[PDB]
C-alpha cells in the first residue's frame, strides 16, 4: 500500500485534488523465480549418478566451474527405433538466465533431428517442444530426455542415422 501517511500529519486544506503529488512509481510486477546454479548443482547431482536405464546424462564439462556453463549431455537409442541402440553426446550452454529461457543446446555427436542441424548440432528451440516453451521447472534432463523422446518417435525415427558415433567436430 504505497502513500506518505504513517501516523500524524499536518498542513491540509485540500483532500481531494492533485495540487501537487509525486509518487515513486515505475514497475508494477515482482520477479519470482528458483535459483539458477540450485537446479544446475542438484541437476549434476542427478545426471552425473544416474537415470532410469540411463537413457541419458548430463554432466559438468569441466570439473573446475563455477557456474557450470558447458555442459554434456549423454544419451541413448530406445529399442525399436532407427536410433535405437545407439548413443549420443551433446553439450547444452547455459549462461544468463537458463532454467528462465530457453538454453542453448549443441548435439556433439552426429545425429539428425528436425530442430537440429547436421552441421554442427544447434538444437533450434523453434523446432523442440521444451525449448519453445520453456519454463522454470525445465532442466538438461528435460532437454535431453525430450529431444531424446523425438528421436523415438517416427518423425525423427526415419531420418537416415550415421555410420558411426564420430563427433561434428575435430
Amino acid at each position: 500500500m504505497p502513500g506518505e501517511v504513517q501516523a500524524s500529519y499536518l498542513k491540509s486544506q485540500s483532500k481531494l485534488s492533485d495540487e501537487g503529488r509525486l509518487e515513486p512509481r515505475k514497475f508494477h510486477c515482482k520477479g519470482v523465480k528458483v535459483p539458477r546454479n540450485f537446479r544446475l548443482l542438484e541437476e549434476l547431482e542427478e545426471g552425473q549418478k544416474g537415470v532410469g536405464d540411463g537413457t541419458v546424462s548430463w554432466g559438468l564439462e569441466d570439473d573446475e566451474d563455477m557456474t557450470l556453463t558447458r555442459w554434456t549431455g549423454m544419451i541413448i537409442g530406445p529399442p525399436r527405433t532407427i536410433y535405437e541402440n545407439r548413443i549420443y553426446s551433446l553439450k547444452i550452454e547455459c549462461g544468463p538466465k537458463y532454467p528462465e529461457a530457453p538454453p542453448f543446446v549443441r548435439f556433439v555427436t552426429k545425429i539428425n533431428m528436425n530442430g537440429v542441424n547436421s552441421s554442427n548440432g544447434v538444437v533450434d528451440p523453434r523446432a523442440i517442444s521444451v525449448l519453445a516453451k520453456w519454463q522454470n521447472s525445465y532442466s538438461i534432463k528435460v532437454v535431453l530426455q525430450e529431444l531424446r523422446r523425438l528421436m523415438m518417435s517416427k518423425e525423427n525415427m526415419k531420418l537416415p542415422q550415421p555410420p558411426e558415433g564420430q563427433c561434428y567436430s575435430n
